[PDB]
């Protein structure tokens, strides 16, 4: 389930960031106007980028944390909090949210794994219903 | 499902408050010493008595609102707070609170009308780990 699904992602962390982040970026490519230099580049030349590899297993260690501390998939209102205020987050709304947990679940129903993909949607949902309780437009 | 429960309780609640609280009270006697204009009265006569059907709809409205803040059966933190820092509820611990939520639980397992309570159940439970982090010992 969603519990077990977090220590498998934390159990090969960077791999999962790096391919559920690259799954993120091709099934939404206008997306990419919010990083720097990821425009223009293949998987493989994102992946031999230094920065790519560090900042995504960065992002998806917070999001384990925040999965880890929901109780039924509900996310803690303080960590959506943390969220919101991060200058890097400054530029974005609720909707950039919900194309990267499509793309999560999407990447989790097509993968070899068991992982306990209608959870990480209900997971998503009640992320971005916090974010918005927190005050991200 | 739950967010349908709530309506079918609220659309009749002074009958499902007195119902259900009895159905506390007749599963745990001992419980009746904490409401002491109680004791000695059968069914019938609690009801005939003003403050019996006003406080108990008034204890099931706030039930039903701290149901209906609740996201995906996990109750606001803020609520938990309130239930916990109520005079009334000064000498009370988390197991009367799980007590009442066995008899509801059972009390909609038996009835005629549909109710979700596998859902009520978690929200029990969910209740009961936010008092005891609000403090209830
Ligand atoms: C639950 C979802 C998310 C979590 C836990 C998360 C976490 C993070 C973390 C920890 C960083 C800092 C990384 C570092 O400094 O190396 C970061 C940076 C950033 N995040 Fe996210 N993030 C999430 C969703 C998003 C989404 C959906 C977007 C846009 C589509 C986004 C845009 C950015 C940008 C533009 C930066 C700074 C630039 C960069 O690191 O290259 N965040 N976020
Ligand atoms: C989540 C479940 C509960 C809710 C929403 C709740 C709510 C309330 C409210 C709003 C009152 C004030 C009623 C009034 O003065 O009209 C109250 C009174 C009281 N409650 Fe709680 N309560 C809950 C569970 C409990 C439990 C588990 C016990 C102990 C077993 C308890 C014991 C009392 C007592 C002794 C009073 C005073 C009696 C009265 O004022 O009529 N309640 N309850």
């Amino acid at each position: 389930g969603f519990k077990q699904d977090i220590a498998t992602i934390r159990g090969d962390l960077r791999t999962y960031a790096q391919d559920i982040f690259l799954a993120f970026l091709n099934k939404y490519p206008d997306e990419r106007r919010y990083f720097k230099n990821y425009v223009g580049k293949s998987d493989q030349e994102l992946k031999s980028m230094a920065k790519f590899g560090d900042h995504t297993e960065k992002v998806f260690n917070l999001m384990m944390e925040v999965a880890d501390r929901a109780t039924d998939c509900v996310p803690l209102a303080s960590d959506a909090n943390t969220l919101v205020q991060m200058k890097q987050h400054s530029s974005l709304t609720t909707g950039n949210f919900e194309k990267l947990f499509v793309a999560l679940v999407e990447y989790m129903r097509a993968s070899g794994q068991s992982f306990d993909s209608q959870s990480w949607d209900r997971f998503g949902k009640n992320l971005v219903s916090a974010l918005s309780s927190a005050g991200m437009k």
